């Protein structure tokens, strides 16, 4: 079939408010996304998988994980992670600053994606095209805190996590990797994907 534009599927298939974090952290990096297409749909993707990673997940009145897909959450209820990722890069740090004082759990030396609540760990988060054991190796020997929780998507409905520990119940992971298969498919109907997945 005929060759789509990357970034038409950028714009066309992630919500507004990804697209527009995305495009404003990679203009201050000097990085255009208009030329570094690849790069967009996945800082795009990164960036969503962060946000559904933490979707639905509160702690509730007596201090418990629960999920609440519905509406409305009910106002006692605490949102279980903070969303470090999407920040710029003083909000980033002020709020791991927060997080280090109000927990005490010591402080990371990059950013990381995540901080869990119940878990009291802060979560890198990684989606890779490639495999996910080298990804993993990648990630883990980058940052080597030994405190950060390092869980790794595939395309391809592999994971790979901390000591085996996986941190979310399968439908939650799973609406992660059926978003990601989605992406993947639609990229490969407007035959993007070779070009996006051979970039990594
Ligand atoms: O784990 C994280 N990864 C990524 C990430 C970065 C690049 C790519 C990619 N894919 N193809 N080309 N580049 C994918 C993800 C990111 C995004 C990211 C990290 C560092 C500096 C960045 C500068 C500008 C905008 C985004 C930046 C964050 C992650 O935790
Ligand atoms: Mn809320
Ligand atoms: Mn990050
Ligand atoms: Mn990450």
């Amino acid at each position: 079939g005929p060759l789509g534009s990357m970034e038409d599927f950028v714009r066309q298939c992630f919500n507004p408010m990804i697209v527009e974090l995305a495009e404003k952290a990679m203009k201050e990096y000097g990085e255009d996304p208009k030329i570094e297409t690849n790069k967009f749909a996945a800082i795009c993707t990164h960036l969503e998988v962060c946000f559904m990673y933490s979707d639905f997940h509160f702690i509730d009145e007596r201090g418990e994980s629960i999920i609440v897909e519905s509406g409305d959450p009910n106002a006692l209820l605490k949102h279980r992670f903070e969303i470090i990722e999407g920040r710029d890069r003083i909000m980033a740090w002020t709020v791991v600053n927060s997080i280090c004082n109000t927990t005490g759990v010591e402080k990371p030396k990059f950013l990381p994606d995540l901080y869990d609540y119940k878990e009291n760990r802060f979560i890198e988060i990684g989606v890779t095209r490639r495999e996910v054991h080298i990804y993993y190796l990648e990630k883990a020997n980058k940052i080597k805190s030994e405190k950060t929780h390092i869980h790794i998507f595939s395309f391809t409905g592999e994971e790979m996590a901390t000591k085996a520990d996986y941190t979310l119940d399968e439908e939650s992971r799973a609406r992660i990797k059926t978003r990601l298969f989605t992406i993947r498919q639609e990229m490969a109907s407007r035959s993007l994907w070779d070009s996006f997945r051979q970039s990594e």
